[PDB]
């Protein structure tokens, strides 16, 4: 099982989560966060000390699916939330060694 | 040294801070988030285009502990949060491959 | 690739991110948390049951950098967010197994 951790765009985070779903992956956990900007104008040129970087809104969303998923969640989030613009996110794939359902005591990929 | 990151119920919160605090575990950070939700009526259907999933108010938990201790907090947490009803939340251990505590710069299991 | 993850105070914050930019460290992504407190007076003896612990906002801060940063992010980290008071915080070393930037769908140590 691997943790997938992915930081979007807020605009495109209803894309990501109608992607997701539409293939049975639910279980996503999502938190309101900061990360690199930059924006457009008319103007102005956002400077800042230090080191000039303003943090902006974003959306993460963890998942935890089995080691076949991954590269079929990866997909589905690159597609979606891609724009082609600098900011569109990173995400980072972060080994899980085991899953706890707390409504079953349910251990594994069963778990998920 | 494991990562436990526990996602659970706001109501069971409580619960679940008093069920480790007791055994000394000390440490917890604790994240807003939203998770898959549901709830009761009399109504109604709650749908949703894409694909009917409400994201609802949950709290995240993360507790770095010793290997030896993670088996004895799995069970706190599950005992704590556990209702019987679905969306009781899941526990994930993620290895942590070590810890820096700021005020002493003290490292490995000793910094917990 | 590892994943930092410190949680430190917010006073403290804006000279962690001073301190990391200044040496071309962007990427972090920050999260309002909540972790244990204590506090000053004159009073009151802060109490609780289960187990007196107040929950204080705090910063969390994620980054993900390549294994030879990690050092060098380690103590950028630890001398800004340093009070030398109980409650300065901790960093946590996370293996990352794959980074992907959703712009490129470039992967490993340049994706960062
Ligand atoms: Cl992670
Ligand atoms: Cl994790
Ligand atoms: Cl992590």
């Amino acid at each position: 099982m691997k943790k997938i951790e992915a930081i979007v765009r807020a605009e495109k985070f209803p894309e990501v989560k109608a992607a997701l779903e539409e293939r049975g992956f639910y279980g996503m956990t999502v938190t309101d966060v900061k990360g690199r900007g930059q924006q457009g104008g008319m103007q102005i040129q956002f400077r800042g000390r230090t080191m000039e970087v303003t943090l902006l809104p974003k959306v993460k969303l963890e998942i935890v699916v089995k080691d076949d998923a991954v590269e079929e969640v990866i997909g589905l989030i690159v597609n979606s939330a891609f724009t082609g613009s600098p900011g569109d996110g990173k995400i980072f794939i972060i080994p899980v060694e085991d899953v706890v359902r707390i409504r079953t005591g349910e251990r594994g990929d069963d778990s998920l």
